[PDB]
């Protein structure tokens, strides 16, 4: 029956895309869980990378499309906490890059369209706009690279389009305390004096500008709005 999305900013590009002729079910916001599955006829969740505990239900479910397994995506590959490339990984932090944004529009479009050929026009012209949105707000940033920290490194794809450097993150995993030895690491290899540091949110490294940034839009009901205040807020952090 309806469209089910696993995470929230999938879930506002989704909304888009759909919008006027049916609401998507936002999954993780259980065997309720399990119900909307069942009961969906198509189902877009991140993949196996993202969402290891909904693996089992989804990987070997039909309708369930895994955006990072489709080749539709630029996926960069995890980094250490140093900015080096894990071989063989793939961030999945895919939706802050303004292309994947759009490029998920229009499979979403293209998915749908084949499950209900009677809304085709009105799936694909949803995806245009929210084309044109997404790339307008990205027109805005065009310029030196900017170098900034990150609790730990979740903005990679927000990199290419506010012309951000990756100096380096706090710790792997969020679950674990940063070490001594990489916030000296950080401090003695500062680019600059004032350092932004990004974060998921409020809760000995120096002189720094703390942003929180919540990629995952928890508090927002629009993608390209939720979009736009991040990158805003990000690039006044790393020129400050
Ligand atoms: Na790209």
């Amino acid at each position: 029956q309806g469209l089910v999305v696993s995470t929230h900013p999938i879930y506002l590009i989704a909304k888009e895309i759909t919008k006027g002729v049916e609401e998507p079910q936002l999954l993780l916001q259980t065997p309720a869980h399990r119900k909307a599955i069942n009961d969906a006829s198509l189902v877009i969740w991140l993949g196996k990378a993202h969402e290891a505990p909904l693996n089992k239900l989804l990987s070997n479910n039909k309708k369930a499309i895994a955006l990072l397994d489709s080749g539709i995506l630029s996926i960069l590959p995890q980094r250490n906490t140093r900015g080096a490339a894990l071989p063989n990984t793939v961030d999945t932090h895919v939706w802050l890059e303004p292309n994947n944004a759009v490029r998920i529009g229009f499979f979403i479009a293209a998915l749908r369209s084949q499950q209900h050929p009677e809304n085709k026009a009105k799936y694909w012209n949803n995806a245009n706009t929210f084309a044109r949105n997404m790339l307008q707000a990205a027109q805005a940033y065009d310029s030196n690279g900017k170098p900034y920290w990150s609790y730990h490194d979740a903005y990679q794809y927000l990199e290419r389009s506010l012309n951000l450097k990756f100096a380096g993150a706090l710790t792997d995993d969020p679950h674990v305390a940063p070490t001594a030895a990489q916030i000296k690491y950080l401090n003695d290899s500062r680019p600059k004096a004032q350092m932004c540091l990004l974060a998921e949110s409020f809760t000995k490294l120096g002189s720094i500008t703390f942003q929180p940034v919540d990629e995952s839009m928890n508090n927002e009901d629009n993608f390209v709005t939720a979009w736009k205040k991040l990158a805003i807020k990000t690039d006044k952090c790393v020129l400050n």
